[PDB]
C-alpha cells in the first residue's frame, strides 16, 4: 500500500536527493562535490534507518556532528552575512538554496509523518535540520567565489 | 512547534523564492530580472505580513496592481498565443514555467492554510494568482527572444 | 472553489509537465527529446480524463504499453546497473531522476486523490508509474553518452 506516511518519507527523501544529484552536476568547487556526495549516501542510510526501525542503520549524533562542522568551515570562508539573505545569486548559490527549501519542506513533513509513525529516530529530524544550514552556508560561499553580492531583506541581525 | 499551518506557508513562499531565485540566475534579460527581484523582495513581504497578522506590513492592491501592468507589458511583446501552451521551449522559458507551477502549488496551499488560519490576509492569495499569470507571460517572451515556438495543446482560446 | 482534489491532481500533473519541459531543454539528444514531448501532450490527455470523468479522454493500456516499450529500449542502450542508483552524474541525467522524483510524489498524491474521488481512470496510476521507470531508464543512458559513471548505494540486486 503506498500513501502510507513510510512511503511519503522515502519518496520525499529521493526528491530532496535528486536536487542534491543536480546541486553537484552544477557546482565546479571539489569541496562542495565531496560534501554534497556524502550526504547523498547518507540519505539512503536515512531511508535504511526508517524502512527498518533503525535496525540496519541507526542514524547518531556523528552524522550531525560533521553536518555541523563543515558548516562552520563554509562560514568561515564566507565571512558573516546580514540576514534575511534573498535566495539567489550565481546559478550555484541559486540551485544550492532551490536544495535548501527543499530539504525545509522534507524536514516539516518528517515531523509530520513522525506523528503516524512515532517509531522514526529522532536523529534524522535533526539531520535535515543541519543539512539545511549546511546548504546555506554552501551558498554563500558559491557566491563569493563567484564575485556576487548577496541580496539582502534586512530583518537587523546577522550570522 | 513546526509542521503548523503559518510555518508550513512561510515554507511554501521560501520554496518560491528559490526557484525565482533560480529562475533570475538563468535569465539574461534586465527587465525580466529586474520585475523577478521586486517579486523576491515581496514575498518577504508576504512573510512578514503573514507573521505579524498584517501588522509590520500589509499587501494590499497596489502590490497585485504592479503583476498585472507588467504582466501586460509582456504580453503586448509577445502578442496573442493559444491555449494550451505545454510548458517548456528555452531554457529560459523553461525554468519560468516550472516557477510559475509552484507558484500555482503555494497558491492552492494558500487556500487550504487559510482554513486552519482565517486572520491571513486575502490579498495575498490573490497576489500569488497574479504571480502565475506574470511568470507565464514571461516564459512566452521569454520562447520569443530566443527564436522558440510555443507548443500547443490546443483547446480552442486565445490569449 | 480550489484545493479540491481535481484542482491539486491537475495542479501536480503541470508541476510534473514543467520539470519535463526543463528536462527536454537542457538535454540534445533527439530521441529523448521526442519521447518526453509526447509525455507532454499525455499529460494533457491525462488533466483532461481526470477532468470529463474520462468522457473527453480515456487512458488506456496502449498509453502505458509505449511507455514500457521504450523504457526497455533505453535500457538496452544503457546495459544493467546496480540498484541502488544515486541520482546525479550529468546535468542531463541529473534534471531527468529530479523529473522522475517529481513524478512519483504525483503518483503518490494520485493514489491519495483517487480516495477522495473514486471515479478517477485507474489506468492514470499506472501511466504515472511507468513514466518514473522510463525516466529512470533515460537518466542511465544520459549518463552513458556523457562518458559518466552511475554511483551506487549498493543493496545487492541490479536491473
Amino acid at each position: 500500500g503506498k500513501d502510507s506516511p513510510l512511503v511519503n518519507f522515502l519518496g520525499d527523501l529521493d526528491e530532496l536527493n535528486s536536487f542534491i544529484g543536480f546541486a553537484i552536476s552544477k557546482i565546479p568547487w571539489e569541496d562542495m562535490k565531496k560534501d554534497l556526495e556524502r550526504v547523498q549516501v547518507e540519505l539512503f542510510e536515512i531511508g535504511e534507518d526508517l524502512s527498518t526501525q533503525s535496525s540496519k542503520k541507526k542514524i547518531d549524533e556523528k552524522y550531525v556532528k560533521w553536518l555541523e562542522e563543515r558548516t562552520v568551515e563554509y562560514r568561515k570562508e564566507s565571512g558573516p552575512v546580514k540576514l534575511f539573505v534573498i535566495p539567489g545569486g550565481s546559478e550555484e548559490a541559486s540551485v544550492l538554496h532551490v536544495t535548501r527549501s527543499v530539504a525545509r519542506r522534507v524536514e516539516r513533513n518528517a515531523v509530520k509523518y513522525t506523528k503516524e509513525l512515532p517509531e522514526i529516530n529522532r536523529m534524522i529530524i535533526v539531520y535535515l535540520n543541519r543539512l539545511s544550514s549546511l546548504l546555506f552556508a554552501m551558498a554563500l560561499v558559491a557566491n563569493k567565489r563567484r564575485n556576487v553580492s548577496e541580496k539582502i531583506y534586512d530583518i537587523g541581525k546577522f550570522w
